[PDB]
């Protein structure tokens, strides 16, 4: 049986990011007290966000939040009956716990900027968080059965009628703010589309396919969990400080 876990540069870049996402959370702090109480409602979402990736790039850095998968590998041969071999990959299901939280307060942060309605921000969480909890079943789903594969394809409908519900009422929204606050909204809201469209092609490669190692995926999750939540959250409270149409 062949293992297939973290490595050193993988166990590295878990240290990496939770070091980088505390560091986020206090410049976003230092920036927050630059205005009034009242008028931080961004800073707060925004660093509540990199400090729960924090709590959850701890707890994988040091053991937590990891589960051994046991796959079965059935071979095909052309005289002989089919012969089988025993991977067992980590799955980081800490993952799902913490996507569970930023994931809404991303879409809370984009739907506030867009002046998108309570209900119509409500809706776009109802969808991603039928996103990360299928997402949850198609990662401990059994390869070879339609559990996996299928509760997959689930997520990644539940996630098109997100970035459809944001696209169409988001976009709509932000244009009755004024040409600055549109231009920006749908600049960083275009950031988050590829940014987020890259999370189910890590998943494939990574418990999907298996074409790249733990390390790997580590190291990709890593990169687009640092632009989703660091520099997502540099980018929107800096030009909120300069954006009046933004509050």
């Amino acid at each position: 049986p062949i293992y297939e876990t973290v490595g050193d540069s993988g166990s590295k870049t878990l240290w990496v990011v939770f070091v980088l996402m505390l560091i986020a959370s206090a410049a976003f702090t230092a920036l927050s007290w630059k205005i009034p109480v009242n008028r931080r409602l961004y800073h707060v979402i925004t660093t509540i966000i990199t400090l729960t990736a924090a709590l959850s790039y701890f707890a994988m850095a040091t053991g937590h939040g990891v589960a051994l998968n046991k796959i079965v590998i059935r071979t095909q041969h052309d005289h002989v009956p089919d012969t089988y071999e025993t991977v067992y990959r980590q799955v980081y299901y800490a993952r799902y716990i913490d996507w569970a939280i930023t994931t809404p307060l991303l879409l809370l942060d984009l739907g506030l900027l867009a002046g998108m309605s309570g209900a119509h921000i409500f809706m776009a969480i109802v969808a991603d968080l039928i996103m990360v909890l299928t997402g949850l079943f198609a990662a401990f789903g059994s390869e070879g059965t339609p559990q996996k594969w299928g509760w997959y394809t689930i997520a990644c409908i539940a996630y098109i009628f997100v970035v459809w519900h944001l696209v169409l009422n988001g976009g709509a929204n932000a244009r009755v703010k004024g040409e600055k606050l549109r231009s920006f909204f749908v600049a960083i809201g275009a950031y988050t589309l590829i940014l987020w469209t890259a999370y189910p092609i890590v998943w494939g490669l990574a418990d999907g396919a298996r074409k790249i190692g733990v390390d790997g995926e580590i190291i990709a999750y890593a990169v687009l969990d640092v632009l989703a939540k660091g520099v997502f959250g540099a980018w929107l409270l800096v030009t909120h400080a300069n954006l009046r149409e933004s509050d």
